[PDB]
């Protein structure tokens, strides 16, 4: 129903080639490949073939073969098992928009599937171990969720009605899915609570181990259990300039023309601050 | 003979059907499928077939397939590679009893296999990243465990004898394996120390990131590194009542008959006000 | 790669001209490692003629529960293909990284060896599989992303690398030594060590579960917390000094067994080696 990462890349780049499967195929992979022509990879030529590596180990083996030298990433090959891997173009993850050059792990892929995330910006870097989950209801006698597997139609109706009016947003009910900005960095073993967080601002840094229970302002650096603001990456004038310029939506050419201002915040302020 | 999750479900529900394997069969699967007829899934019909998706992606595929619309969870299908998934009936994980509708990840599966856990309650929800490990010996010149691979039988015997006497339970020696109660909730990146914890009480909530180094009282809410008690979910009076009522052992029929009391603590204390 | 996997180094050392019997579903990567050898799908296996390679841990568990495994000895006659961080009875390489005997860690630390963040990991060291070791990205530019560099032309890349190599805060662990992780070190679950700011986890160090380690851990220090702080040292300053000279973790196997009384009892260790 919803285009996988691989499905989006093939639409964009397969360009009528056949798919050369590198590695042991899976049922999920074969279903995704039914509309196209595909075969077990043997001799591969990027004029004729698109290489799908099934697992990361498959990709590792393929990138080690001399036959891969003529294949360029995403344009001519991809890994099937890496829904959170970044791409050179804006993509969808389970109906969540994800910007260019943004990566995350299966925890966040799940959070996208669970409806917890509104979007993830560009050039955002999320450690694979990050976790994003909602709270369960905290205003009933039980805290379990799978208890509802035992609920009949009537029990489940009252259960849902009280979830729906709970202002603490159990299961992120009746709140906005959170936006994760562009140029965000999230370190290892971090948690973001989907019941109380709607906003991880542009440029925000979430340090390793941080348990993030409330919104992170743009370009704030938060650490600790629970996450506290340690510092801001830039002055407020530089932050508001960054929020107006939005360099993370710049074209590739634009990124290179102004590389100097991207590596020097001082020149960035100088060029764009007024 | 320690039975997988899948074997326990097949024993209960297969009901003379044939197993239809949805996905690539692994050796762990074929060892588990030994007492049953099975084939590679092609056309399936829950009248003659119980479908075993091997991986999570296999189940995703199967459930995306139109042949699945007639298959009920656990009754007619299961994922083999999810030893921690919840079930509608009480089960074993490495001979550790697990209540109904309780789920957890591979780390807690590993804890069951390592012998760290006596039992896990009903309607308990444990994030898949939770870790439960014991301490190594802390009173020896060395802290390694795998050094013992180099011990000969006599060396190993003195090593084991000191371990068995250690009051601080390295490798959880000489202590009770821990209980995890019912209606327990454990967040992401949590840790429970198997050497120093014997019980996660009924109804406890363990916050994300919490490092749990001592017993968590029933219905306590613990957070932090290390975990400390921020509050209890219910009054002192309600906790005693809950511990007597034990709704988590109720029948499905009782859960629906008394759902009003499950949904409102206020009503629960009226209904069970005089025990 | 140019570089030998753990399995490649084990076969080189012990295969001894035998055929490889594959226990489990082979992978394309495994089949490439096995290419120069005669190999086959494990049916009946005999350690005189076969070396068993289990593909996954699940396969290893299966093999070791099969009666056919009784004759096979760890590493000498069988290994797991996909356990690059597992322990070995001899010192080995993980990518460019020396790793001592009976030392294990998980894929996070494997990745850290591949990234260039680790100089060496000592002997008899135990690292929980969830441990993470990563560096900081640049903190003195307009952006913090790394994959933005996938868009850099050659000129853009050059000014980017130029500034990075001048940064005294070591983004991507630039301009610093890769960290050494000592011998007889213990690292608990959900621990993090910052490769930008740490160059040394001393011998004997204990890093507790949940710790965020932002600076060097002295030898035999016990550190906990976010950020990690020293709770105690395992031994007195004089025994630490004695341990760092004796380096029992470099001892041979017979030495370990002859001196097991000193390894078990720090007090006897001291009377013997402390001068
Ligand atoms: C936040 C981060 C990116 C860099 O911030 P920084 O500028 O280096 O911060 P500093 O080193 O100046 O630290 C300043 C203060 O913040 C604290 N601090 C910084 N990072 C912290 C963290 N992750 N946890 C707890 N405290 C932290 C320091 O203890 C110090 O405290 P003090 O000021 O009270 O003495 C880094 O610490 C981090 O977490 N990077 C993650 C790397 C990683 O996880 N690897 C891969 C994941 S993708
Ligand atoms: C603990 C939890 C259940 C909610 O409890 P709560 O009482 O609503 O928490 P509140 O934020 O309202 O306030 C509780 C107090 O403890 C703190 N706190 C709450 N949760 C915390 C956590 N996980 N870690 C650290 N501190 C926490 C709050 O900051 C506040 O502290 P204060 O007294 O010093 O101001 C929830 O925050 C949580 O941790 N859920 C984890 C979600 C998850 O990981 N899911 C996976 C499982 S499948
Ligand atoms: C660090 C550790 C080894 C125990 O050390 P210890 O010498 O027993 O220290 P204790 O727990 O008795 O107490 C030391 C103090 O530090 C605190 N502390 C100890 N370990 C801590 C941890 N991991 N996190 C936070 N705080 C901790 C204690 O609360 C205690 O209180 P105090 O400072 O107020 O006195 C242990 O706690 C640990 O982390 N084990 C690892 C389990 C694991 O994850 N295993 C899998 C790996 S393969
Ligand atoms: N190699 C060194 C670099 O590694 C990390 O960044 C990497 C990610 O690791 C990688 O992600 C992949 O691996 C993750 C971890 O397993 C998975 O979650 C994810 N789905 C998967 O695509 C992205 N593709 C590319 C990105 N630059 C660090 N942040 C970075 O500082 C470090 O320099
Ligand atoms: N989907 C949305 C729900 O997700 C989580 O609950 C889920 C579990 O995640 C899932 O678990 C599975 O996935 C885990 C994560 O990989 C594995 O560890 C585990 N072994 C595996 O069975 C259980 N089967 C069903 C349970 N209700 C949240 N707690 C809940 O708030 C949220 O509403
Ligand atoms: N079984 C119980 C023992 O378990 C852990 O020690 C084990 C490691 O778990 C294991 O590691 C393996 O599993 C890890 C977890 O997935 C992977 O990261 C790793 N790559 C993989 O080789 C090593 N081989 C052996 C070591 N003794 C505890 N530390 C120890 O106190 C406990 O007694
Ligand atoms: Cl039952």
């Amino acid at each position: 129903g919803m285009k996988t990462r691989l499905e989006q890349v093939l639409e964009r780049y397969l360009n009528g080639r056949e798919v050369a499967v590198w590695g042991v195929p899976t049922r999920r992979l074969l279903r995704a490949l039914k509309p196209f022509k595909f075969h077990t990879a043997d001799r591969v030529d990027p004029q004729y073939h698109y290489v799908v590596a099934v697992t990361d180990d498959d990709l590792t083996d393929f990138l080690s073969d001399e036959q891969s030298k003529s294949f360029q990433y995403a344009n001519d090959y991809l890994t099937f098992d890496d829904e959170g891997g970044e791409l050179p173009f804006e993509r969808m993850c389970f109906n969540v928009p994800v910007g260019r050059q943004t990566y995350f792990g299966d925890g966040v892929v799940g959070a996208c599937e669970n409806g917890y995330i509104k979007s993830i910006g560009q050039f955002t870097s999320i450690n694979g171990t990050a976790e994003i989950h909602a709270n369960h209801q905290l205003n009933m006698t039980f805290v379990s969720d799978d208890i509802q597997n035992f609920f009949n139609e009537e029990s489940m109706a009252v259960f849902q009605e009280k979830l729906r009016k709970d202002p603490k947003h159990p299961y992120a009910y009746s709140k906005e899915p959170m936006t994760i900005g562009s140029d965000v960095y999230i370190g290892a073993h971090a948690f973001i609570n989907a019941s109380t967080v709607t906003s991880i601002g542009d440029g925000a840094i979430i340090g390793s181990g941080a348990v993030v229970l409330e919104n992170v302002p743009p370009f704030a650096v938060v650490v600790g259990v629970p996450a506290r603001i340690k510092r801001y990456r830039f002055s407020k004038e530089m932050i508001e300039t960054l929020l107006r310029v939005k360099w993370w939506d710049w074209s590739i050419e634009e990124i290179n023309e102004n590389v100097d201002a991207l590596i020097s915040p001082e020149l960035f302020m100088k060029k764009y601050g007024s």
